[PDB]
């Protein structure tokens, strides 16, 4: 049958069936509790709420995200929502379909074990597969050779990979994300006047977030020229109605990607940390890592990306060098792209956990397949 | 049919079919094999890389010369790089064309049996022969009188012959050869900054000795030179673009060649090895072995070793004597030319092993012609 | 007037005067800048910390070791930390003492050269000189003949010496130290889920390594024993009050000094760097070496270090052949004790490097007394 594929990070779950060009299902990962008692008795009332109605109730709710970084934080929370996923989203019973799913590099196996479990005895899928999203992306992209920097909503993380085998001991995993960026555009947003705290407020600077954060290509001339002209000034409308006007916000939310002395975590920037992995590695293999770099994640649309990110790595590495930011579309869902062209892929369809093999053997046998 | 000729020496197996003054194919004799396990599962990855593949991937592999000085060390890894040599480099299937093999002098029997036993019992080549590498030197130079100083990237060799016959008890065989060179390149490289520990890191090493280094005419007066002037400095271009600038190692890593003292071996040098391998012979047949030197391997294309080599054993040498150092173009592959010239002589055509009579007496047929 | 010996490696910088059995002062060769704008006026605020002061203030403070490997990253930072050591810990004027310090082999002499320059222009010590450590840990365990393994915290180096005279073309230097085996650490803590990532906690990751790991005797049954029994398993209290429980790990991050593989290094491990530097000696002075290797640096404290040793070199060396692993108490300081008896010692009392000589020669007169 048609195997699954669901990747979890990025701050929503993507699934969808394996061979498609798109995820047939994607919503935020998020789990909502009502926050007050009701009134109503007629209405039906539902104890949680997970994905798009807890966004459509996201007023009255309180959301918690089960992905932190890029561990559980919440096994009761993301069953919940896998169980949304294979029968409210997906339409599919799982007790006849093979399930592949994604998870960072460098997380604990006790995460792990305890997803193996629950999608075990719980789901009793025939075959499962735990794989690393930015191997998938690197699937996506196509090349079998360049390092991948993917940055979801929890992770940022490099695994550089060269004709056809990875780099395990050039790994670097990075903890801004999706999370903190959101985190510093409210500290950012209160220090202009405008205060959230709140779940709620929380999604509502995501969504600012998305549609107006940028990165520029010189922060200190770009911090002048908006702080004198005034013409970066974008509004922004609130579901309230309140109308609210960003400046230097715009290029200082995603600039603790780069400095995260803003943040005040003592780990370098971004580029700085893609520019270590690729010095990590072999010295003969790194300029075909320099010429394919590849982004992913969900904290990579922003706009500028690319052209700062290429600046930097330029000035970090020795010159004669050509590094390509390659930064395809759909960077958003390259990853689930990725782990649909994977589960398809006839060669790894026998690189699968088996039912029978998991009762055989079981925790062994999920850290012995990975 | 036509006779194929390979030389294994000299770190890079060169083979052909004899009558060509050019090998057809010329690769280093390197067998890789992956060092990291792969998560790629579509791209085609083989378990031994060998030749120009295994050169092309040379920074995720791990790199193990089959032969080692002059004995083999790998008979697995010798007979893949005999077998890519037949079958995807010359693409002639063996069983039909009688094979020559080149072999140092003072080399044990052990090795050659394993040889001819390998290339027999695998190949079951019709007919075989195994030469001196430093005899089908002097075939190559025409002359059929001379010392032939040969020194490939394992041995360092001489074997005077006079009017015909060879000398078997003045022949001298020396350690230092390009892989000690390599290794006294690596040292001093260190000793500059540039820290070199891996098998990749070791051909970068080997290719810099190629492109950059050079003997001298008078040690203390180049290095004096060099440390005073500093413009004798070069650079060089790694892989990995950091530049390297080389000063005195230009001429102090093939100046081991004629003081070992630098690597420590009691040995004397390549000139004084070549001097007393002249006085070893007959009183008489002196003059026109030193009238006749000849230089081949790949240890021998370095800039100004003929003059070296000619200042040194006149200086070592009685007075009124002539000393023509004989270093043609082409010292890289004349051994190889030699064997193609002994491969098609009419008259060395009947004295070859046939596998008729390898099954008849074996071993002692194969130290009985040589 | 009494010399001063100053030892920079195994991390922490020791020093003290010649001739005690034990170092005046010891402590982290650390450098600790602000990472946060101050708002406390009143208080001191010195721009930088070093040593006891910035280990004191380690979780507000960035550290940089300026030693690196075996050579210096920060010229400024290591004169800190010598003017610290000469002014705040041993409390004497170096216009008047004689100094001595220790440098690993195979290093840069223009390390070696700024090394002087500095002691010569800005603390004008009357006389100077540079000594290898390991050399000083062969002068501390007194012996005149045996090979020392040297592994500090940044360099892991063995100098075979026998009879009075060491073998310099037998000197192997390895990269695997302390600064690896913490990072391995690292990565595997957050293999089981506590991430470390800043100086202060590589700094506590540093603490756990030296009071939790140990090297087993046979690496797989003692992973199966972790794994299968769970006996094996200790508790360790961070400053902030979590426990963490460690595994496999105590014995997974002293495992790579043994089998680089897990690091990703193609180098070999420690015992088979030792093996190897035991037969690039002589034939005849093999077994002296093998019955008298001497083990030093701040990476050998760990339990078990001399029994695995032993098994690995014995395994390795051929039969009938006693290696008997000298590892004394007070490894951590021996290169200190050797450079004392070598300063206390009066023959040794004119080969020192006087100021008149050094303004006479300079860079010159350094690397000719060494």
């Amino acid at each position: 049958i048609a195997a699954l594929v669901v990747d979890n990070g990025s701050g929503m779950c993507k699934a969808g069936f394996a061979g498609d060009d798109a995820p047939r299902a994607v919503f935020p990962s998020i789990v909502g509790r009502p926050r007050h008692q009701g009134v109503m008795v007629g209405m039906g009332q539902k104890d949680s709420y997970v994905g798009d109605e807890a966004q459509s109730k996201r007023g009255i709710l309180t959301l918690k995200y089960p992905i932190e970084h890029g561990i559980v934080t919440n096994w009761d929370d993301m069953e919940k929502i896998w169980h949304h996923t294979f029968y409210n989203e997906l339409r599919v019973a799982p007790e006849e379909h093979p399930v592949l799913l994604t998870e960072a590099p460098l997380n604990p196996k006790a995460n792990r074990e305890k997803m193996t479990q629950i999608m075990f005895e719980t789901f009793n899928t025939p075959a499962m597969y735990v794989a690393i999203q930015a191997v998938l992306s690197l699937y996506a992209s196509g090349r079998t050779t360049g390092i991948v920097m993917d940055s979801g909503d929890g992770v940022t993380h490099t695994v550089p990979i060269y004709e056809g085998y990875a780099l395990p001991h050039a790994i670097l995993r990075l903890d801004l994300a999706g999370r903190d960026l959101t985190d510093y555009l409210m500290k950012i947003l209160t220090e202009r006047g405008y205060s959230f705290t709140t779940t709620a407020e929380r999604e509502i600077v995501r969504d600012i977030k998305e549609k107006l954060c940028y990165v520029a290509l010189d922060f200190e001339q770009e911090m002048a020229t908006a702080a004198s002209s005034s013409s970066l000034e974008k509004s922004y409308e609130l579901p309230d109605g309140q109308v609210i006007t960003i400046g230097n916000e715009r290029f200082r939310c995603p600039e603790a990607l780069f400095q995260p002395s803003f943040l005040g975590m003592e780990s370098c920037g971004i580029h700085e940390t893609t520019f270590n992995s690729i010095m990590k590695c072999d010295v003969d293999i790194r300029k075909d890592l320099y010429a394919n770099t590849v982004l992913s994640g969900g904290t990579t649309m922003y706009p500028g990306i690319a052209d700062r990110m290429q600046k930097e790595i330029t000035a970090l590495a020795p010159s004669t060098m050509k590094i390509k930011i390659i930064a395809p579309p759909e960077r958003k869902y390259s990853v689930w792209i990725g782990g649909s062209i994977l589960a398809s892929l006839s060669t790894f369809q026998q690189m699968w956990i088996s039912k029978q093999e998991y009762d055989e053997s079981g925790p062994s046998i999920v850290h012995r397949k990975c």
